[PDB]
RNA sequence: AAAAAAAAAA
RNA sequence: UUUUUUUUUU
RNA sequence: AAAAAAAAAA
RNA sequence: UUUUUUUUUU
RNA sequence: AAAAAAAAAA
RNA sequence: UUUUUUUUUU
RNA sequence: AAAAAAAAAA
RNA sequence: UUUUUUUUUU
RNA sequence: AAAAAAAAAA
RNA sequence: UUUUUUUUUU
RNA sequence: AAAAAAAAAA
RNA sequence: UUUUUUUUUU
RNA sequence: UUUUUUUUUU
RNA sequence: AAAAAAAAAA
């Protein structure tokens, strides 16, 4: 391959876009109380910590969750996810459980194409329930 | 694919496994468009700092690997003249003396030119570094720089 | 293999992913009472009921609507039925219509909702507007409860 | 594909059923005591918690069981299942044991076609024995 | 081919629809001020000038823009489009520039299927910016 | 498929037309008297009820007709169509009859290409004859 | 194809015939009385209502008949056809009956080639019988 | 799809 | 032998 | 390259 | 059916 | 895609 | 004979 | 990848 | 017979 | 291995 | 249509 | 050249 | 599955 | 030689 | 997938 700078025969000025979209997998943690559902805010996805503070909307494609702290004594870890939608919240409770007390529980859900619209900071993605005090989420989304 | 394919109309369960490897602050390949002011008979040094800005969604980055530079005259040339733009590549390990140049063949049309950086000179640059020197008979140049933010 | 006559052991492994409250794709039949040449808005709430085993849902994604006249038409007339899709992001002005060709037979028509318009609806929402010369309309709605 | 609503050339009124059958995998837990067999009530399968409170009968196809809490000190988890049937109870004790003390024991059994009749709330599916105080069941069944 | 009227052996009364949908490419102009973004209202699409005043909703599919008047002295035309959505506005700025001062600048964006819902008069399609006092838009859409 | 907006690299301003043509199947009804031929006016085709009030001319391609009310006592329904043209009315009487007293009679005719010119509201498309007091018509035509 | 008038290189004067034959299906109705046969007169086929008043002879090929009014109370419609010939009348009574009281009864008969000679107005085609007060006939014939 | 009648073409 | 109109058979 | 209008040839 | 002229489409 | 000039390889 | 740099032709 | 239950299509 | 949802088997 | 987003090449 | 970056499915 | 909407035909 | 009208992609 | 039940090997 | 023990079939 070339070892030196070489000329580019550029033509006319192209179409440009200084603020393009970005497909991402955003990892973050939330605190969870015993017996209480936590509503995961969309605003958690906008932050300089993820290079995403210039975005104000996002299209979530899928949500995966893992317990992030150990479960109570004698128990195996569990985590549940209830998808929320601005046009109407769901009542599914997708749940994963651990089969070794020392291992994380995990589960996820995919959003169908027909339900992939934008959400903003004040929106909530889903409810989390767990017997562990923290849950780690990895959200696959399209910032725009 | 996607020929009548698509998927379901409802949320479905993912049988997730172990916690994956993750990175909250990944890299990003980009083409950044910005303009610079240039003066008659004077070479302007293009600062790398122009590439870090919220106007590009890149203010969380402190380094970038530049891969190629293209330039266009952004304002009209002087009376009776055709536009021209020249690019001289600059490197922290030793500046070049190439003067890549394009000129317009219609006075009403932009001049344009570019250069590609070879793999062996694709290291990082920071805000204090410069990308290239620009010369032109037009008072502004429009640059589109293809680069890897990291 | 098959044709075992007795219980047999399953070599179960790790606890699987589970969900006590899953989705359900359904064709729901219900009727609405209608007046003469008067549009009636069909409520989405008619889809949630113990009579359909769906009272545990609060949302549903409608995929298509079909409608039949349920009582006889006025004297000298053939039955007809009209459907005008309604949407929260913007109502339609289409009026899909069927008419009977025998005075003793039901009129029928339906419409399909495109993938890009298949979002959720709740009980307070309305599915469509119905218009008929008969006093009842029998609807069958294909939908995904979730 | 189409981006607008399209006509459906409906025909005669079809056959309908407002209350159809449902093939399900129902997850629920049962309490178990030391040295004592617990009879799992079929009524545990009818509940708004599973969207099944409008069913009063169910045809069980197979039963799988996992220990749901840690076992006593120095022991590995075990769980046994003895099928019950209204026409005659079995004496099999299908059993699984853990090989790591931190992991669940698991076993299941399949009901043959000739024994897949209906059960009601007052009936029992099986007996569960375990050294763990709780057992998690996932029962494959056809509600009707 | 036939030179006279011929008989049609009609059958039963078909399905009918007096107010059908309509896929269109609507052209209209908007005024733009220096350094100010103009919100393109969706209501502009329901006009007797387009045969569309019987519609109250539309599904937008793609937007294209051209500058419609000459740029300021010494400048080449430019135009920018920022898509707007009721579920969450975008921050993209798709931009084109003229490479000949005497020629229009042009650009567009396509709306993905998952974001192709309906819009009504009070909604806005996008934000337009340009150094020219007028921008010419052609909007591909489905009236319904 | 793509889940977010994408740039379109638009070119020169296209050829446009804000008021295009429209091929349509228009359903409407006319009253008919015993023993009297009813001239169907073309103006019936231009209406807000059809989204066609912006049109002043139309090219009719075919006409199909259905009896719309029940026939006289002891009679089977019939309907006849006589095509009319500005250059010369025809004398054909395309006719259909019901074979069940409770069923609609139907018939239609097709207009040859050499006779497919424009008609305006003052023109008449055909004469309708029937023993029922209303006839349902579906006219295939090209609005321009 | 050509859009202008074009020259025809005609030759010698051709054979001509200002009054040609015509193959036709003629539809008309006759009144029928209970228990009485009605002889269908051939003269009904020559009429300006059929464009055939310039003919005096016709070769009938086949006769189809349909009851034209409702039957008496409690009965299903029926119609019978007995062929009549100048060289010798037949004694066949071809018959159709309705299987639904609201539907027409129908039947026909074909005339063999060896019996396809001419008939004049004073001739009769066939006898019609029915429990309905009117019968609708469609006669396939060759006017000459 | 074939045939008969009128017409046109070859 | 193809097509157009009327008819018929399929 | 085909088609239409005029012409020429076959 | 080939060419020439006018037109049209590609 | 080939060729010529410098270089490198074979 | 292949590649890199400059050039040229296509 | 096949099957069973619900739906849709053919 | 294909797809979607639930289940199951592999 | 294919697809989606940004980029580059063709 | 290939490659690079992010993502996803396998 | 395929697809989507309206129409027509099969 | 072919064509016509609007649209889109190429 | 196929299948069902228990076992075993793979 | 084969084999061994019981059963059933051929
Ligand atoms: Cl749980
Ligand atoms: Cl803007
Ligand atoms: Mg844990
Ligand atoms: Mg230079
Ligand atoms: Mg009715
Ligand atoms: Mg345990
Ligand atoms: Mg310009």
């Amino acid at each position: 391959n070339s070892n030196v700078v070489t000329m580019i025969r550029a033509g006319s000025y192209p179409k440009v876009n200084p603020t393009p979209t970005w497909v991402r997998a955003i990892p973050f943690e939330v605190s969870v109380q015993s017996g209480i559902a936590f509503k995961v805010p969309v605003g958690s996805l906008f932050s300089a910590n993820f290079r995403t503070d210039s975005f104000t909307s996002v299209t979530v494609m899928s949500v995966r969750a893992w317990t992030q702290l150990t479960p109570p004594v004698n128990e195996y870890s569990f985590v549940r996810l209830k998808p929320l939608f601005k046009t109407g919240d769901s009542t599914e409770e997708f749940e994963g459980r651990a089969s070794n007390i020392n291992t994380r529980a995990s589960v996820g859900y995919r959003i169908p194409t027909n339900l992939r619209q934008n959400t903003v900071a004040a929106d909530n993605v889903c409810e989390v329930r767990s017997n562990c005090r923290q849950v780690a989420l990895v959200i696959s989304c399209c910032f725009n």
